[PDB]
């Protein structure tokens, strides 16, 4: 494996140092790129297994098997004597800047993929450009420099997602001894989003410094991938131009999808124009079912919002059902009102959007559900989260060769490369993976080192947790209870389950046994836990540290072994001894033994 | 090792069924026992790899090698036939409760541990009884079941560390677009207090009904073991008789102590008064540095006091003293004063507690700096958190010959046994063992099942994670980087760190660069992590579920495979780079690339 990793490695390299620690030509040669700013990866030979191995194998490419080696984009340019030679006849800065293209790497995409493999790349001496461009939503919202996470997703959603938590943290200060009447607070949605727009201003700043600081160039423009190695790029004036590179790194994310019915695109919204809407959105209906959907739609609720959610069929489809039904259970009964087996046919228009005094329109929405009834209702917003799907026909020219799937995502080798060797995909637009950020950015970040500093680590897309932010919140790592069955069959499945409640719930005076967490268990393997799922606050918080016990293999005896740490939610997968196999009940009273 | 695990479990179980799972005489005599409401111990031979061997082992006890068997106290009492014998000629009764003592189990101390022991102890057969008493403070403060965590410890501090979390939130619900203004609204006290103490009831309720229902024997009596086997009892009219027990658990926990000083026990209080305190405690002093010293000034200090610690030397000793600073600055940059290098060496009454207005007095502190400055300041209240100690001479006759250590604390086994062998110690007594709730539960539950159910695993006190509650919360998980570097030298230590901003702070408008996490690992052993450190919101929900994964040999790279949850401050323990040695800066900014 070791001549096959050298020639992938030397191949695709920028400019790389074939290194030991305690050589002091190496170290000349060091510090001379660094005079030089020259920026490059480096391999120490002394902390590698095969070191000794490598070094034979590198006199293929220069006939020598000292250190140090330089190589600049393919190419052995010298040892110590030669590379101070370029130096000193100010031939140096040519030749490690020699490329048959304009960049070493084209990212076409500035989100969480694009802008973490951009400067991971930069690091190791590639020539790094990132394309990013927003085509506008129907209605014309626009943003800046960072993807659908820092923009239209995570950033916002979260935001608004606790400015919703704090209405209940109102509430419960009034219990614990604070003088405040919650019922005469109001919430402002145009100061929140205000609030929520600056500090997205200042990350897309943040993304274009940092840019500028590791030396990438940032070209907002759309970008089309036309032939292996070429770009063709259409800036904000309509010019036309092409730009080439070695290594090109799809990374175009996804867009919100419009059902096919009158009224859709020209009077409903989606999640992209939500988090800078400029007026109230007032009373909402949210058609669709996933996270967007339910996690907007508690938050709508908690700020005081007359909510509706159009469920076609099911909740939170993918998760855990039993999960689902309890997150989707805590919403109803905490102000979200549910249009169950209802699909919508029609929306009418029967005001504009007021631009001016910053009010939403009017809108009467007809649908029918599956027992035939039709729903027909008015509301001041109507905001589709129906799915969201790659626009790839707008990036790549078919004739290039990258293969897509029947979804029009890119089918990937599990080292993120398309049929096209050069070309690779991270993030949404990579068929069969995770959708979510912290994977688009390890992704990124690890192809990166793979293309530019001789890299074999791979992303691993297993067991990665996620957290669902609607009011009550839900986090889970591994295989729902169904899915643990349907592999392994009921036999083979234990799944220790307990209510709980937080002790800031008691005094605040909500509720028992709704906070709930399961471990989904394998018994023929000495009790593996396949997945972990808890509903309750701060869910993130509580499911992350569990990820790195299931990534080790985790075992029930390994979270029992473990202390917990009082008094928290957590600890209460330090102490699950219920079976669901058993039939006893998983409530829970405060204080027992 | 069979022959000895089978003569100890038989010797000590109240009352146990050797089984297999598809005996149908087996079936026989469980469905007897449950009929008779008879609980006991089963261990089913056909689920342990020395089964067979133990079935061989049971003739040294019967004279039979078949199961069912069934023992009482140390004897075989029957096969299927003699069980059902004995039920049909109603003499079941009279042999299961056949007993030299009048109970199986006598735990001295209804706290964390004892009451966890217990209830364990009684699920197994064992005829149980828990005495609890609490002695009146200087002042006459007592309290109900449930030990220092319920009444005077982590439940009461963590409520009102809660209802001081919630200023913050008054705060930030303002930027978030919340109609109140902070600046108009007050604490009070008492209807906090009121709240608390409700929720404490309803612990010491639970406790008692818990108890009665486990058909386990609650004794309101002081306790005193006056030989292996007798406990003498002292109830509230000051009657004096003597109760004997086979097995007896000593978990009688710790008080405050008091400075040797004129004033302080007639004039201060300590935390066991702090958390029913009938009056607000105004301007206040804390006079001490523990974790109860800062939590305790800090949810003062943010329920709107005036709040000052007098610190003879350092925070949090025994703590990373890098992470004790940095939760001390950040108190002290919100609120709370330090008075440094000082000591007290008066407490002079100025006015006496107002008991019918519930408002407190008036002291006068005297004391002095290390520079030879003298401190001389008035404070309507003085908390003394100097410290906690056990009061066994009150508990255990010197002449029973139970090995205390220079400390007072008892001296155990791994397995919890004192040097009288039938005579065990859980929870803040045992010497050297860390003192929390969560420790002693795990310790108790752990030794009931041992005594009473021939259970061999034991507590393991290794790597037992812990959270201090101030202001910014501070969680930890192993070796503070002073230790690790003391253990491993300097050489073979590793340290990644972080800060890292909250998103809930960005909107807010809180601080950059103060909450802040490390990885100290061991670099000749794959990176091992030695010690996790956290400081920032929902500590130790951060923090609960690696200690799992270091309890399993968590290195470096198990962190760096695993994937974040976004947006979360956890995630942040899956991307660190930034090494000490290194000497970059761990400060972050917003979004970087
Ligand atoms: C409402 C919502 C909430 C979410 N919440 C979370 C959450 O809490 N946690 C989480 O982990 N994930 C969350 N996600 C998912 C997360 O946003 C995505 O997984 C992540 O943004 C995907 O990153 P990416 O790099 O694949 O693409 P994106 O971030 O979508 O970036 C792609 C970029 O490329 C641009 N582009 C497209 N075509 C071209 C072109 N031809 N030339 C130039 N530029 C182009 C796009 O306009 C965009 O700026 C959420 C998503 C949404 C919609
Ligand atoms: C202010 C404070 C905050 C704390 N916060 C936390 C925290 O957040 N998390 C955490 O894990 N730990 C915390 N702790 C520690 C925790 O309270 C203890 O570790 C735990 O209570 C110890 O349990 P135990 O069973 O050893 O003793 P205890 O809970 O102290 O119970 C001992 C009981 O026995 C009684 N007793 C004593 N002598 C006799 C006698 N002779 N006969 C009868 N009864 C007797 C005592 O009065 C008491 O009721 C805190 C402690 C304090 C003081
Ligand atoms: C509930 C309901 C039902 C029908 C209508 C309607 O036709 C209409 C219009 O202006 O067309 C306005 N509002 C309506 N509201
Ligand atoms: C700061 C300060 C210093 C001294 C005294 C004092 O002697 C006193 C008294 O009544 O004795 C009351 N208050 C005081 N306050
Ligand atoms: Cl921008
Ligand atoms: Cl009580
Ligand atoms: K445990
Ligand atoms: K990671
Ligand atoms: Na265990
Ligand atoms: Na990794």
């Amino acid at each position: 494996g070791t001549s096959q990793w050298l020639r992938k490695t030397v191949d695709s390299a920028a400019v790389i140092l074939f290194s030991k620690t305690t050589c002091p030509y190496c170290k000349k040669v060091k510090d001379v790129l660094a005079e030089a700013k020259i920026k490059h990866a480096t391999i120490e030979l002394d902390q590698l297994s095969n070191g000794s191995a490598i070094q034979k194998c590198l006199a293929s490419f220069s006939k020598i098997e000292t250190v140090p080696q330089m190589f600049v984009r393919g190419k052995f340019i010298g040892d110590s004597q030669t590379v101070l030679k370029y130096y000193s006849n100010d031939e140096l800065a040519g030749i490690v800047n020699e490329s048959k293209y304009d960049y070493d790497l084209i990212v076409i995409g500035g989100g969480s993929g694009g802008l973490a493999a951009g400067k991971e790349a930069a690091k190791y001496g590639a020539k790094t450009a990132v394309l990013d461009y927003v085509e506008p939503t129907p209605i014309g919202t626009t943003w800046g420099l960072g993807g659908t996470c820092v923009n239209v997703g995570c950033i916002p959603k979260k935001l608004m997602h606790q400015a919703g938590l704090l209405s209940h943290a109102l509430e419960d200060a009034e219990h614990f001894g604070w003088s405040l009447d919650r019922s005469k607070i109001s919430h402002n949605w145009s100061t929140m989003v205000e609030g929520v727009q600056s500090h997205i201003g200042s990350l897309n700043w943040g993304y274009k410094v940092a840019l500028r600081d590791n030396q990438v160039t940032y070209l907002n423009a759309k970008g089309r991938l036309i032939s292996p190695h070429e770009v063709q790029i259409t800036d904000k004036n309509q010019k036309v131009s092409t730009i080439t590179g070695n290594k090109i790194i799809l990374a175009t994310g996804e867009r919100p999808k419009y059902p096919e019915i009158p009224g859709a695109v020209e009077y409903g919204i989606t999640s992209d124009d939500l988090f800078s809407l400029p007026y109230f959105p007032g009373k909402t209906l949210v058609i669709g079912a996933s996270y967007v959907a339910l996690e907007c739609a508690g938050f709508l609720a908690s700020l005081g919002g007359d909510v509706t959610v159009m469920v076609r069929s099911i909740l939170l489809r993918g998760f855990d059902q039993q999960m689902a039904e309890k997150v989707g259970d805590y919403m109803e009964n905490h102000g979200v009102k549910f249009a169950k087996l209802c699909v919508p046919d029609e929306i009418k228009q029967l005001k504009v959007v007021d631009t001016e005094n910053n009010k939403p329109g009017l809108l009467l929405v007809k649908g029918h559900y599956t027992d035939g009834k039709k729903f027909e209702e008015e509301f001041e917003t109507v905001i589709f989260a129906v799915g969201r799907e790659p626009q790839l026909s707008k990036v790549l020219c078919e004739t290039v060769g990258v293969k897509l799937d029947k979804n029009g995502r890119v089918v990937c080798t599990d080292d993120e490369q398309t049929t096209v060797s050069n070309v690779y995909a991270i993030g949404d637009i990579n068929a069969g993976k995770p959708q979510l950020t912290p994977v688009a950015i390890q992704a990124g970040r690890y192809l990166a080192r793979r293309l530019f500093a001789g890299a074999t680590e791979l992303t691993d897309y297993s067991n990665v947790a996620t957290t669902v932010f609607t009011p009550l919140e839900y986090g889970a790592c591994g295989l729902s209870e169904e899915d643990a069955i349907e592999k392994y069959g009921d036999k083979d499945i234990e799944v220790y389950h307990s209510n709980f409640k937080p002790l800031e719930w008691t005094v605040a005076h909500r509720e028992d046994n709704v906070c709930y967490m399961k471990l989904v268990c394998r018994k023929s393997d000495n009790m593996r836990v396949l997945g972990l799922h808890v509903l309750g606050p701060n869910a993130g918080e509580i499911t992350q540290g569990y990820a790195v016990a299931i990534k080790m293999g985790a075992t029930k005896a390994d979270f029992d072994r473990t202390i917990g740490i009082h008094p928290t939610c957590s600890e209460t997968f330090t102490t699950l001894h219920v079976t669901k196999k058993s039939g006893v009940s998983p409530i829970v009273s405060g204080c027992c033994g």
